[PDB]
C-alpha cells in the first residue's frame, strides 16, 4: 500500500546486516558496563574491535558506517559517564575521521546509525542501556523513517507539478499517507516509552563530544530528514532566524542526498508560496485548483497530528522542552492557515 518504501528499507537492511570489524557479540556487552558504569571496562571492550591500523581498503558506505554504528555506541557511553571518548581512546579519533570521510557523514553515530542501521534480532541490536524503553524508542524511528525518505521524494515530485493538474492532489493525499507513519511513531512513544526512563536513563547517552576541534550532536529523532521535506514544501523562503539556525545545525547529520536536497531549494519559494501563487492566479473555480488545495491542507494537517502530540510527549518527559518546539508549531500552524486562507 505504501510500496515505495521497499527500497529505502532495503539499503537501511544491507548496513544492518554488516558486522565488518565482527562486532555483534561484544557490542552486546556494553550495557552490563554501562549499568556498571565501568569506564576502563567500556574502553577496554572497544579496544577489542577498534582498528588500529586502518580501515580495510575493500570497505565501501555499507561496511564504514556499520563500522561507524559499532564504534558509535561506546561514544555516546563514554560520554555519559563524564569522558570525551577522544581524549580516552587512543588512535580512535583518527579512526573516526576516517568513517566520516568514507560515508560523508559526521565522525560519530547518529540517529540513522543506532536505529534503521542497527539490526533488529535480539541475539544482535546495539544499544546503550539495553532497556525496554530503549527497545521502544528506537522502534518508534524505524516505523516512519523508510516512510519519512520516500516522502521527501514524493515532495521534490510534487514540488514541478502544476495545481491546474489532478496530479497534484492525487500525489498530495499519497505524499499524506507516507507523512501518517510520523503521528504512528509518536502514538508508539506515548504508548511504550516512559517520560522517566528517557529522561533519567536514556538522555544522558545523548550529549555531545569533540572530534576534530568541534562539536558533534549525539543521536536524536531531531536529525530525522522531516526539516528538509518541509524546507521544500514550506519553509525554504521562511524568513525566521531561530527557524533557519535550527535547520543549518541539523543538516550535516542527515544522508548527503538531503543535504544536497536544502541546498537545492534554499534559493527557491516553497512548495506552498507557489502553488499558493498559481492559486491567486488561476481561481479557485477551477476544480483542479480545489481539489489541489483542499489535499494540501490534509498534508499540513497530518504534520500537525505528528507536531503537536510530539510537543506534549517532550514537555511530559522534561516534566521529569527546548523552546524551538513550540516555535516550529506554530509556524506549520501559520502555513496550515495560509491554504485554508487559499479556499475560505
Ligand atoms: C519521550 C520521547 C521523546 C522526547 C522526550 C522528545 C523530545 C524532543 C525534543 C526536546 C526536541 C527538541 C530538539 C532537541 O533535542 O534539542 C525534539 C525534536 C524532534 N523530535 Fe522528538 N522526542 C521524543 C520522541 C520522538 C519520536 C518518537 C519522534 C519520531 C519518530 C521524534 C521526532 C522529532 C523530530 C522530527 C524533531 C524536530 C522538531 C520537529 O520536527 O518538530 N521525537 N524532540
Ligand atoms: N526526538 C528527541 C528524543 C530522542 C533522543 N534520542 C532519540 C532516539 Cl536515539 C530515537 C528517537 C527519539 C530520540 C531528540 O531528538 O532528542
Amino acid at each position: 500500500t505504501l510500496d515505495r518504501v521497499g527500497v529505502f528499507a532495503a539499503t537501511h537492511a544491507a548496513v544492518a546486516a554488516s558486522d565488518p570489524l565482527q562486532a555483534r557479540a561484544l557490542v552486546l556487552q556494553l550495557p552490563g558496563l554501562n549499568r556498571n558504569k565501568d569506564v576502563p571496562g567500556i574502553v577496554g571492550l572497544l579496544r577489542e574491535f577498534l582498528p588500529v591500523r586502518g580501515l580495510p581498503s575493500g570497505w565501501g558506505f555499507v561496511e564504514a558506517a556499520a563500522a561507524m554504528r559499532d564504534i558509535g555506541f561506546f561514544l555516546g557511553s563514554l560520554k555519559r559517564h563524564g569522558h570525551e571518548p577522544a581524549e580516552v581512546v587512543p588512535g580512535l579519533e583518527p579512526v573516526l575521521l576516517d568513517l566520516a570521510r568514507a560515508t560523508n557523514l559526521p565522525p560519530r553515530e547518529t540517529l540513522l546509525h543506532v536505529t534503521v542501521w542497527n539490526p533488529t534480532a535480539a541475539d544482535a541490536q546495539r544499544s546503550y542501556t539495553g532497556l525496554p524503553d530503549e527497545a521502544h524508542l528506537l522502534e518508534s524511528v524505524r516505523i516512519s523513517m523508510a516512510a519519512l525518505e520516500a516522502a521527501i521524494a514524493l515532495t521534490v515530485e510534487l514540488f514541478d507539478v502544476s495545481l491546474r493538474s489532478p496530479e497534484f492532489a492525487q500525489r498530495s493525499d499519497e505524499l499524506e499517507a507516507y507523512l501518517q507513519k510520523m503521528v504512528e511513531s509518536i502514538v508508539y512513544a506515548y504508548r511504550f516509552i516512559s517520560p522517566q526512563v528517557f529522561y533519567d536513563e536514556l538522555r544522558p547517552f545523548y550529549e555531545p563530544i569533540r572530534v576534530g576541534g568541534q562539536s558533534y550532536l549525539g543521536p536524536g529523532a531531531v536529525e530525522m530528514p522531516l526539516f528538509v521535506l518541509e524546507h521544500v514544501l514550506w519553509g525554504s523562503q521562511s524568513d525566521d532566524q531561530t527557524y533557519r539556525e535550527f535547520k543549518e545545525t541539523y543538516l550535516p547529520y542527515v544522508l548527503p542526498a538531503y543535504r544536497a536536497v536544502y541546498a537545492r531549494f534554499s534559493g527557491e519559494p516553497a512548495l506552498i508560496d507557489r502553488a499558493l501563487d498559481e492559486a491567486r492566479a488561476v481561481g479557485t473555480r477551477d476544480e483542479h485548483v480545489r481539489a489541489g488545495l483542499t489535499a494540501l491542507e490534509r498534508v499540513f494537517k497530518v504534520l500537525l497530528r505528528f507536531r503537536a502530540p510530539h510537543l506534549k510527549l517532550a514537555e511530559r518527559a522534561y516534566e521529569v522542552a527546548p523552546s524551538m518546539l513550540g516555535e516550529l508549531l506554530t509556524l506549520t500552524y501559520a502555513a496550515r492557515s495560509r491554504v485554508r486562507a487559499a479556499l475560505d
